[PDB]
């Protein structure tokens, strides 16, 4: 069989000249026995005195947590990271300090609309996150299988992802409020291309490639500055699944990317990623078309060459989920110097976002998580206290800065980087700018005949059920994007519809 | 289109007339724009100044609760419960106080096994929980859709669940420990036919029977005593989905049963159940050739008829489904007097553990969530503060009883029934108990020869995936519930591994 | 007796004629006995069938709520806001519509580092929050009894707070901490000055002045913006209390202030507070010797007199403290339209403070508790779910904005003011800023002989017990503000370490 | 100065070679300049991009959990319990295994209603809890410094609490509560004599005595049991504070029992007790003459003299207060093998109400906090899962039992004792058990005229500020109890009401 459904046997294999320990409570008391209760004879009530009954109950009782609110089913790995190129002309993060260095760094998979039982094999945008463990911290690269996103401004996240996910009265997946939103924004248009590519589907997480969305900023050791976008591109080669396979295997195997991981890191199959980084200078930036921070535009491979920096390899599975799956949180804002954030809104929103919700979830002193703990670094702080504060609570050291007794200090080389931004402090409308160039540049250049044609069919399957008013408004920017797109769009419409 | 597509439309029509309300914060605060935030220029960063974009993201990032630890999948209903025949001389329940009396009633179906986003159409045991609102207070009767259970002692139940989910490491369901778990408990026997009969896969919620599977206690006026088992039938008849049809449904429509139920309660096809009790003396009990109180077994029709009591009808679909579905809890402990526990253990563990799995999802004080709380009874009592504590946490009345300052009294007519118990306090084995000869009688009698081969037939194929050693006691359990099934199962299992 | 003392009695003669409530459970059941619990006869132990028991304990166990991190311990009274003159042309709030209009307020008293249980009659800075609910939302003033504050850098705050709180080791106060910090943070010598001054200790909290220490932004229909500072002035005398008499009544009655307010609103006795608003245009911030938005600083009256504005009064005693007292919360980013927030640093750190405590501790939907939701205000919003959440969740509204179903819209009309900022963004120093003139100006004119005296004495005896050197830099610190302060002071620590 | 008042300046002094440390946030990325902030110029609003200030600042508003709902001020200490007589012939447990052997004890004093912030020389019966950390796991022995308590039904002990605490509406502490209470349950008389005797204020935790109030069972190697009751005897000496230097303490030191044992131990002053057990057999538990059971009751000495056993002594003070006295949790609930609960109900509602409340302030999985983790003993079981569940969670063992893949099994010695209870089961009133003869010996015998007039005295002065008819109801108690008690109780308050 495979090595998944043999874990228990190989566990019993690690521990067959071992014996087996012994049952105890949560405090370590000696179970007499765990098959029976304590009642008032053969048929008799039970009784408070069975605490280990108390205690197992209770413990069940408590053994889920809140999902994520976006990206609850997922797949976990950890592995290493290798430079193979010099960059410390662009960054000085000790990542990239020198060629041959490895970093350990944790990866999670997922798919952003299912929740915790949901199918794998769905069309869904995917995301990727990786955390790497450097000596300055921990930095959170947390992207997706896409280089784009459907918005570009971080208000409407939340009613976006009210749009993806079920109906609040029926809990009922709607497509009425979900092309309502596209037609409504048709800044989605690009990203909505890429959902229903044959990208749309991988076959796995090893056949997928994984792009940090955002730009972000690279700082060198003399200060200088420049915009970078980062990239990891898949090894294995992209592979795609049929629609058809895709139901066939939601049907028998919702967990099919878990299996598929899994198997491969345990057989040895260790998949990999290359790893590169687009550069853009700030005069570059004043003259670029468009707006070089809109999460919905992407940098040109002949204007902006991709530049090799390492290389990404996972080889252990978890020893356990929940512990190191489950719990697992990537803050984008654990940035360590050398590497910093841009004007991007979105960037923005999400540098807030993110450790919120997991101090919701998993609690305010979520980090000291012997995953998310930075354990190649030392944390030296004045936090004290909180819910659950595990290790000695940095002992009896004083907790107030400035002071006179040796506490930790500031390091002012670690400053960011100072920017004029000019322009007056309000809200700027951007739902007016450009939503077509690049689109077209998609569907008329990358695209081969037979993908426009299973992109127009699988849009029309999907967008047959919403109502006429939404699908005349998506058929209209398709047009606006391209004539014959729309026209495809509007004829498969037309045919289900009668 | 069926009604729960056009939802979102219709409310459009209810308030067709009615202007847009303005947009406000959390504190009623009107809102200038949300489709954009407050930035330093076109593309400057973000700014914490922007409030109303904090509040937004800090409530989306706190919209999940931890999931059921079981029956996480559901669907939610409310109605009416109607008396039609007198029971007095069983009960002086206020619900079955005369002809005729309408009880509100709140019914969630739901699914042990599945998490928040698993399918409905899957081999499963159905849970049936009601929740009858009566002057007395709540009354909650949590049954499934099996007169009977897996195991009779609380303290594996958890267990039982960790083998029916996913394995702690791969995070993948493992038919190992299922089998395991059922092999080494033969007690599960008699359910894991009942499970792997045509009643496994009902088609939707309303075509499947409702039973209580515990016995309750009955007390009258003058303190007589009488067991009890509730059940409730379908009036809709019983319906039942192929293996093939499920498989279909789950890979299109995962939450058919949720349509099934919304659509139907929406065009007046209100589903109803007939109640039905049967009753048990003392001396019955004494004289039972089992144990009363043993969850794996059952009172037969011919000793013991069902008596009708009253009928239950579902006419109101929820308003929002994480209000009143999702936030809705069931502690059996809610028994009004005339209705007492038994001492079958399993309830008793119940008892305890569902109060508390709620108090940790939902809150301590989640009894007065309107869905819970109990609108027509007057809730006086001596408890005080509590997190999130609405209403007027009983003003300044006295806090302490007893008390000389006219606070709330107890009522002694309220007092339990008393029974002397004999036997010493000690944990004692209910492993051993008769586990065979009701299996022998449902396989025989109650099943037809084409019943009987299509339950040898999905046990084996689930079975097929286990270790043989596993397969090996489970034929041996079948076997001695009766030779010809073990034999079949033995004869499919060979072909499969072939 | 005082009304206080006879409270229950009196909630006894309001229910003379009314029959004493049925004691029941947390679910309604009726209660037979709370007196004694189930056991095996006479001398058995206890059993799980005591529901109520449980339910009772649970519900005990769960009484107690995180306590403020500051602030823990006050006193709440509520009463209304009436205007008394037009100021419309500063500001477009509703609160400030016309003359005569009342608002209703909720009122909390506290003290900074007291904990729950801490003593109201000793030297601390007084918090006054009050709750104004407009029909445009809550609107949060959450200022002290001082017109400045310690520091002027929010991000110093917390160690601030740790100063002024217990050891992290031994768990007792520590000089030491508090004299180092400010010894190192020469800007709050002006603070401490208001701190040691007669008003460090107030005769309860009718005769304290109440002041708007940070500077706001008023916008009135036009657009035209002005900077303001806002004050609200006991009707009843400044009344200050000698050490002795504080510490003797801290010995005798800590809840000094609690009863003092109880009794003077239950006789009749309403507090009052005069309203005033002092008015900066952007000229003469420019103008300004100082910077207006800093916290350790005040506008002299002479240059920018007082104007009033309306009148506050408390006339109603909270009928359950927990509920009206403990559960209220003060966010100052409630301000509804017609007020904005300054660039004043420590305003901006308070916005993202004070939310996101009170979701940690109240929880997420801690704005529909009663004493917090707007029930002035229809609240309208595209926020759903979330733990604990009461009322109908917005039924089953679309959840997604923009929506083409009739769903709230945003009000242009509450936009917020625009407003150039020049300079790079960057960490900027305000450590070197003037710290002596205003607090030489006060010490000189403002103090008399006797208040100095006072003044002088009060800092030795605390200054006693800390270290030599720290002595000697408040000291040198105190020099600088004036040499025969420090002088005194010398002399007074020389006495005492002798 | 003290060394507590010292304490930073003795840090300072072990760090005086090493270099102070970079200070970083809580992923350990440094930190640039913490004294300011980020904005868009000198006088600028803030911007989001300050990833540390928020940090920080959410961190700080979440530094608080929730008090424990009694005992929340207290002091913390550490040391090591050691035998020195043998017992096994009662019981089996692994402390009591041998002469000689030392235990790992973690000990916390604590006052009933006051809060955080509350004093501690105040009148109120003082809680000594003390958590033993035995290879067969965590043994929680939680007493007090009375070896009774004012009731004896758990149902009635919330509201006990809500009498001693504030009123719901003022938020003040009303005697009318305490007093109604007391008068409508004379089964707390014995307590409050000695709630009001010399014994009401300690001075500090280092001269008050500590017991087991609760009778527990002892279980043998052969199966034999027997009940017993714990004690352990300050070996500094009994020493109590009068009334107006318990008034001046609280004015000027609310930590005076923390400084007290926090210098003592600093110093080399270790404090010790002296651990004592009384046993019942059976038969005698048959033939006392009240029940055995009843937390109202003692066991005089005469009839069941007491037995040493061991010693108690602290040596170490906390580290941090909050990590190693805050979140410490102490259940009664973790008995090792050898020691067992008794019919006493009082015991039975503890064993429920403690975890409770321990998961619900501290969290679910309380028990693996360093402080409340059994690091002398392996935790082998069949959880998982919860939330901040640290360590591996058990790894990918078996998560179901049983199992036939070498998992965890149980030890069918560690098996609990089997007894016979007879009678029905109902709700039995136990209101009209004697609740005076105790009390009268007590108030005759043990105490002299001295402190029989300072009890009445201090009686009277918290009883004056109660209504007429709680008073002629607690007069009429303590008349009961012995005539001259309730009339000098009766002239007091007279004497009280004329002024
Ligand atoms: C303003 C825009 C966005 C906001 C506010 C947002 C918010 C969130 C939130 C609240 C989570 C929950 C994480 C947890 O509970 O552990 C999450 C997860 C995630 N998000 Fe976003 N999201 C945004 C856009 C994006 C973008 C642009 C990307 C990638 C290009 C992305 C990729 C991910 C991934 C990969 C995860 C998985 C986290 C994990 O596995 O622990 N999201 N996001």
């Amino acid at each position: 069989r495979d090595p998944a459904s043999d874990q228990m046997q190989h566990w019993k294999e690690q521990r067959a000249a071992q014996k087996a320990d012994v049952l105890t409570t949560g405090a370590g008391n000696p179970v007499g026995d765990k098959l029976n209760v304590i009642t008032v004879g053969p048929r008799g009530p039970l009784l408070v005195q069975d605490v280990v009954f108390t205690d197992e109950m209770a413990h069940f009782d408590r053994e889920r947590i809140p999902e994520r609110v976006v990206h609850a089913k997922g797949a976990g790995a950890f592995g290493y990271f290798e430079v193979t190129h010099d960059i410390t002309k662009y960054s000085k993060a000790k990542v990239f300090e020198h060629i041959g260095k490895k970093t350990p760094i944790a990866v999670r998979f997922s798919t952003v609309a299912g929740e915790s039982g949901s199918a794998d094999t769905v069309r869904d945008p995917r995301g990727f996150a990786v955390k790497f463990y450097t000596e300055d911290g921990n930095w959170d690269l947390v992207g997706n299988n896409t280089p784009i996103f459907f918005i570009r401004d971080p208000i409407l996240f939340p009613s976006f992802i009210h749009s993806q996910k079920r109906n609040p009265q029926t809990h009922l997946k709607d497509p009425d409020m979900v092309w309502d939103f596209w037609s409504l924004r048709p800044e989605s248009l690009h990203q909505v291309s890429f959902l229903f590519s044959d990208r749309g589907i991988p076959d796995g997480h090893r056949h997928m490639n994984g792009y940090g969305s955002h730009t972000f900023k690279l700082v060198n050791a003399n200060g200088e500055a420049v915009y970078c976008k980062f990239h990891y591109k898949t090894d294995q080669g992209i592979k795609n699944l049929s629609v058809e396979d895709a139901a066939r295997l939601s049907q028998e195997d919702p967990d099919y990317g878990i299996r598929d991981l899994f198997n491969a890191i345990a057989t040895g199959k260790y998949p990999s990623w290359t790893f590169y980084i687009q550069v853009m200078t700030f005069n570059q930036a004043e003259t670029f078309p468009f707006n070089p921070f809109d999460l919905t535009k992407v940098w040109p491979h002949k204007d902006y060459p991709l530049i090799p920096v390492g290389k990404l390899v996972l080889n252990r599975n978890p020893v356990n989920y929940f512990a190191e799956v489950e719990q697992i949180a990537f803050d984008p804002s654990n940035m360590p110097p050398g590497i910093e954030a841009s004007p991007d809104k979105m960037l923005q929103g999400r540098l807030f976002a993110y450790p919120d919700t997991h101090r919701h979830r998993l609690g305010p002193n979520y980090l000291h998580i012997p995953v998310n703990c930075p354990y190649r670094a030392r944390v030296a702080n004045y936090q004290r206290d909180g819910p659950m504060c595990m290790q000695d609570n940095q002992g009896g050291a004083p907790n107030y800065y400035p002071n006179s007794f040796g506490a930790p200090e500031q390091q002012p080389s670690a400053l960011e980087h100072s920017i004029q931004y000019s322009g007056e402090v309000r809200r700027f409308n951007t739902a007016n700018d450009d939503n077509v160039t690049q689109v077209r540049a998609f569907y008329v250049n990358v695209l081969n005949e037979e993908q426009r044609k299973r992109l127009c069919e699988n849009i029309a399957g999907h967008l047959k059920d919403a109502q006429i008013f939404i699908q005349k408004k998506a058929v209209k920017n398709f047009t606006e994007v391209h004539p014959d797109y729309g026209s495809h769009i509007q004829a498969l419409l037309d045919k289900y519809n009668a």
